[PDB]
């Protein structure tokens, strides 16, 4: 079962997608899942909506919405900040949690590269309610990755006019101002349920080396990660895409429908 | 006002988007947006959504499928061939026209790359229905280039596997004997309706030759260019994006909005 669905609140309308298992009658675990920087809800090559499939025919429902100034969902991609997004995730929480359909206890959160770093702070925000975690190339380097660009011509650009293009997107100063201030690494530790980290050894986007620290320094014995040899920053194969999504599912499946 | 729409053939869902003025009521203008290869119905940089959005503005409903076999619609990728997209493209037009908010006299259609050769194609067939047609960056060379891929790296794998992996899709050879046997020019020949093709003239999957063609092939003194500048193929820019906006807005809004 596949079905549009829609958020509203405070003016903004976040537009998604549910998925429910058509064999399951009753309360469902349900997958949220956040796309990253420039994305949308369908992500790179469909590969959410695959996700969203895979785990359909294992008993597993999910959501999937637009943050507010991407794909479907209202608003400009100006008006974005990585705060904003963060609360566009509590309120696709708090949706999920209101569905009849839902198992309250069995909600799972995945992200992918920006999503990831938005997931991984949720999971802590709500570490008593969010029943496992799947981090896809996950970009808490995030701040970084943007404080690098602003000694580029992309600082002089932002300096003159407020924003910069960054391929027909707007970015505003008012997102390098927010994300300045955030630490992803810090604000994810302290989740102590089950995370999988899932990165290809040859992403370009967000270093492998990144999840070597994230294993480090933000989780303990409850992260474990698989390496996709060879692969890009989303997957973008057919073999790659596969063990990502079957990886993911096994591990949702076990976090999920039991205990 | 923008609701998701689904339409349902032969065991098929197609899902997506439409779009209503909120100033305007009753029966109002039409454009169908076609995506391109591999894409959605948000398109790149979220370029459809925010063409759906100018149109809203001056008074023009749009709707955006994804075919089937790409993005929120059912199917594996490696169920499409062009002429399923234009199976479901005439099942489009059909769920318009039967809209009550429809002006069945002020349907536009709208294409991008691929979805622009769907475009040019639908809108030849139902010539006498479709009251303006706008290319942007329109594959009508898709044939040659699919058939320049069998002598390379991709040919040699097709033929051991009968499909190829374009980067997380699963292309089948169904879809290259479909598409050897379509002439996209001829095939749109004789449209005598208002024609609009942007174009970048850095486009290096469509070559900006390809728009001469058109111009010199297909259509007569009905058809204009809109050239943009430097720009790449889906106009990857805030300025390129804008001027391909707002110069096809006021193309449909000269051409569906008279009388
Ligand atoms: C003070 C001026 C600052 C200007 C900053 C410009 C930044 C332009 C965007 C750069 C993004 C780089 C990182 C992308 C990382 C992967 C995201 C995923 O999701
Ligand atoms: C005999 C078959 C051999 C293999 C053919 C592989 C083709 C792989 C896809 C090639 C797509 C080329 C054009 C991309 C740009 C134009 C369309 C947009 O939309
Ligand atoms: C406009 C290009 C859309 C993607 C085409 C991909 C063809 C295979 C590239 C390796
Ligand atoms: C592959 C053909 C490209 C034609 C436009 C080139 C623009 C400069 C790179
Ligand atoms: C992982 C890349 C997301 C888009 C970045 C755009 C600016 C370089
Ligand atoms: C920008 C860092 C990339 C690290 C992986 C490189 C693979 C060729
Ligand atoms: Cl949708």
């Amino acid at each position: 079962m596949q079905k549009a669905v829609e958020i509203t609140y405070n003016g903004k309308t976040l537009r998604g997608m549910m998925h429910l298992p058509d064999d399951v009658k009753g309360k469902v675990p349900m997958v949220i899942m956040f796309h990253g920087f420039t994305g949308n809800k369908v992500e790179s090559h469909f590969i959410f909506v695959k996700m969203s499939r895979a785990l359909e025919k294992v008993g597993i429902g999910s959501v999937r919405f637009d943050f507010y100034g991407s794909g479907e969902s209202d608003g400009d991609f100006s008006e974005m900040t990585f705060s904003s997004e963060l609360e566009d995730a509590r309120q696709i929480l708090k949706f999920v949690k209101e569905q009849p359909t839902t198992d309250p206890e069995r909600i799972g959160l995945l992200g992918l590269s920006m999503g990831g770093a938005i997931a991984g702070i949720v999971a802590r925000e709500y570490k008593d309610e969010i029943k496992a975690l799947v981090l896809w190339a996950p970009a808490f380097n995030m701040p970084e990755l943007i404080m690098n660009e602003s000694v580029k011509q992309y600082g002089a650009i932002m300096e003159q006019l407020g924003f910069v293009d960054i391929g027909g997107h707007k970015l505003s100063k008012d997102f390098v101002e927010d994300i300045s201030k955030l630490n992803i690494f810090e604000l994810s530790k302290g989740y102590d349920k089950k995370v999988l980290i899932v990165h290809g050894t040859n992403d370009e986007a967000v270093e492998y080396k990144v999840s070597d620290r994230i294993l480090k320094e933000v989780y303990g014995d409850n992260a474990t990660r698989v390496t996709i040899e060879n692969a890009d920053h989303t997957f973008k194969s057919l073999e790659w895409e596969k063990k990502a999504i079957e990886e993911s599912v096994e591990f949702f499946k076990k976090e999920l429908l039991k205990g």
